[PDB]
C-alpha cells in the first residue's frame, strides 16, 4: 500500500544525520534559475527537521542530464545560494556527493547545518549508466556499490522527497540500508492521494484523459479500466477513438496509427468491466493550427472536412463532460481537452476546469496529474481548489499505468 509507509513525520530526528533526497532539478538559463518553483516545493520538510535540532542535514539532488561526467553545465551551484536566500540560514555547497573531502567537510559541521552536495548525475553510478557513442554503457556493480556505500555513511536517517525520480532504481532511492526509509511531506501526499485513489475509491471513481496521442497512454486506459467506473477520452486523443469505433470522419486531425490497432481492444475491455466510455460527439474544427483560423462547429455525423482539424471541444460534449463529472466521487484527470494555448479553442478546457473545479468544491477528491494540465490549473488560478496537483511527471504516469515504483517501495512501513 502507498498509504502505509514511513513519515519524516515519525522520525525521532534529534541529534540525527539526516539524509533528504530533494528535486531540486530547476530550469536554468545561462547558469540561472528561471523558475525556483522546485525549491520552494522542498522548503516544510527541510524545515520541519531542522526543528528538531539534527546532528546536521544533508541534501542531495540531480539536475540537468550531466551523463555520469562533471559537466559545469548542470551545477547545483546557484540553487544553493537561492536556498540560503529561501531558507534563510546558511547552506554549505560542497563540490561532490562523495569522497574524503565530502566526509571531512561534513564531519566538521556545526549542528543544525545544511549541506547541499554537487549534482549526483555527475557520478555514472547514480543511474548506473551513461550514453557513450549512443549506446548504454553501464557501470561495474563494484563500484555502484562502492558509490551507495560512502553516500549512506553520511546519514543515521534516511528522507526521500523526490517524487519524481521514485520510479527509477538509482543508487539515491534505493541504496540506502539504514533502519528508516522515510518519506518527506511532499512524497508523502502523492502517496496519500494516489493511495486512496487506487486502492479504495470512493465510487463513482470518473477518468478523464486528454492531450495529443492515444500511443503514450495504451498502458494508461489498459490499468484504469481495472479501476474506473466511467472514463473521458478527449482532446486530439479522441480522433482516433471516434474514427475506429464510430467511423466517425477526422479532418486532418491527431490520428494515431498505432494506436487504433489497440483501440477495439480497449473497448473491448471497457464493455467487459462495464466501464462508461463518454467521447466527444461535436468539435470546434479550424482550417489551420493557429490562433488565427477559421472556425466552425460540425458534430459526430456531419464530420470533419479535408483540410480542416477540431482543435476543442463542442458545445454539446461540454454538456456531456460536465454531467460525467458531476455524478463522480474521486476524480483523477490528466490532458486537456482541447488546444487551450490560444483562445479560440480554449473554450472546451475552461468548462472542463470549472466543473472539476465545483466538483472540488462539492469536496470530492480532484487528482490531476499532467503536465499541461497542471499550467491550466496556474493560469486560471484555480490551483488552490483542486484536491492535489501531482508533481511526479513521468512517476505518477506509471504509477497510474499499474507499475510498482522502486523509490516508493525502497521505504519502510508506518513504525
Amino acid at each position: 500500500s502507498l498509504s502505509s509507509k514511513l513519515s519524516v513525520q515519525d522520525l525521532d530526528l534529534k541529534d540525527k544525520r539526516v539524509f533528504i533526497r530533494v528535486d531540486f532539478n530547476v530550469p536554468l538559463d545561462g547558469k540561472k534559475i528561471t523558475s525556483n518553483q522546485r525549491i520552494v516545493a522542498a522548503l516544510p520538510t527541510i524545515k520541519y527537521v531542522l526543528e528538531h535540532h539534527p546532528r546536521y542535514v544533508v541534501l542531495a539532488s540531480h539536475l540537468g542530464q550531466p551523463n555520469g561526467e562533471r559537466n559545469e553545465k548542470y551545477s547545483l551551484a546557484p540553487v544553493a545560494k537561492e536556498l540560503q536566500s529561501l531558507l534563510g540560514k546558511d547552506v554549505t555547497f560542497l563540490n561532490d556527493c562523495v569522497g574524503p573531502e565530502v566526509e571531512a567537510a561534513v564531519k566538521a559541521s556545526a549542528p543544525g547545518s545544511v549541506i547541499l552536495l554537487e549534482n549526483l548525475r555527475y557520478h555514472i553510478e547514480e543511474e548506473g549508466s551513461r550514453k557513450v557513442d549512443g549506446q548504454k554503457v553501464k557501470a561495474s556493480k563494484e563500484d555502484v556499490q562502492k558509490f551507495r556505500h560512502e553516500l549512506s555513511s553520511l546519514a543515521d536517517v534516511y528522507i526521500n522527497d523526490a517524487f519524481g525520480t521514485a520510479h527509477r532504481a538509482h543508487s539515491s532511492m534505493v541504496g540506502f540500508d539504514l533502519p528508516q526509509r522515510a518519506a518527506g511531506f511532499l512524497l508523502e501526499k502523492e502517496l496519500k492521494y494516489f493511495g486512496k485513489a487506487l486502492e479504495n475509491p470512493t465510487r463513482p471513481f470518473l477518468a478523464i484523459l486528454g492531450g495529443a496521442k492515444v500511443a503514450d497512454k495504451i498502458q494508461l486506459i489498459d490499468n484504469l479500466l481495472d479501476k474506473v467506473d466511467s472514463i473521458i477520452i478527449g482532446g486530439g486523443m479522441a480522433f482516433t477513438f471516434k474514427k475506429v469505433l464510430e467511423n466517425t470522419e477526422i479532418g486532418d486531425s491527431i490520428f494515431d496509427k498505432a494506436g487504433a490497432e489497440i483501440v477495439p481492444k480497449l473497448m473491448e475491455k471497457a464493455k467487459a468491466k462495464g466501464v462508461e466510455v463518454v467521447l466527444p460527439v461535436d468539435f470546434i474544427i479550424a482550417d489551420a493550427f493557429s490562433a488565427d483560423a477559421n472556425t466552425k462547429t460540425v458534430t459526430d455525423k456531419e464530420g470533419i472536412p479535408a483540410g480542416w482539424q477540431g482543435l476543442d471541444n463542442g458545445p454539446e460534449s461540454r454538456k456531456l463532460f460536465a454531467a460525467t463529472v458531476a455524478k463522480a466521487k474521486t476524480i483523477v484527470w490528466n490532458g486537456p481537452p482541447g488546444v487551450f494555448e490560444f483562445e479560440k479553442f480554449a473554450a472546451g478546457t475552461k468548462a472542463l476546469l470549472d466543473e472539476v473545479v465545483k466538483s472540488s468544491a462539492a469536496g470530492n477528491t480532484v487528482i490531476i496529474g499532467g503536465g499541461d494540465t497542471a499550467t491550466v490549473a496556474k493560469k486560471y488560478g484555480v490551483t488552490d481548489k483542486i484536491s492535489h496537483v501531482s508533481t511526479g511527471g513521468g512517476a505518477s504516469l506509471e504509477l497510474l499505468e499499474g507499475k510498482e515504483l522502486p523509490g516508493v517501495a525502497f521505504l519502510s512501513e508506518k513504525k
